[PDB]
């Protein structure tokens, strides 16, 4: 793995049942590029542990099908796969932080996304 960015963040996570966001508090997040050396082939995930105690508090892998909307200039709204999992998540920055995650992110969902296409909708 390779590390593309790491930032300062909170993270909260979507409750179904109150319909509302719910924090589970800040820590430092980084998003790692893996590429396959067969087929350069990239994939990505987001990894974020608590500050003081390194806990590991988030570990997703990008998918095509996952979603991204700037939230706000300073929060990023993302899906993720995979029950009673939480399927909506939210990333709350400084603007700037925000800005780089965003982009980073879109870019790699696209590529992901071009691969699909062509491989499995023809």
């Amino acid at each position: 793995e390779s590390n593309v960015l790491q930032m300062q963040c909170k993270l909260f996570v979507f409750d179904k049942t109150s319909q509302s966001w719910v924090a589970v508090g800040r820590g430092l997040l980084r998003l790692n590029d893996m590429a396959s050396t067969d087929d350069g082939t990239l994939q990505s995930r987001l990894v974020m542990r608590t500050q003081g105690s390194l806990r590991l508090i988030l570990n997703t892998k990008l998918w095509a099908q996952m979603q991204i909307d700037k939230a706000s200039e300073k929060s990023i709204r993302i899906t993720a796969m995979d029950d009673q999992g939480v399927k909506v998540f939210l990333i709350s920055a400084s603007s700037k932080d925000t800005g780089q995650l965003y982009a980073a992110l879109h870019h790699r969902i696209l590529a992901l996304r071009s691969r699909v296409e062509q491989e499995q909708e023809a």
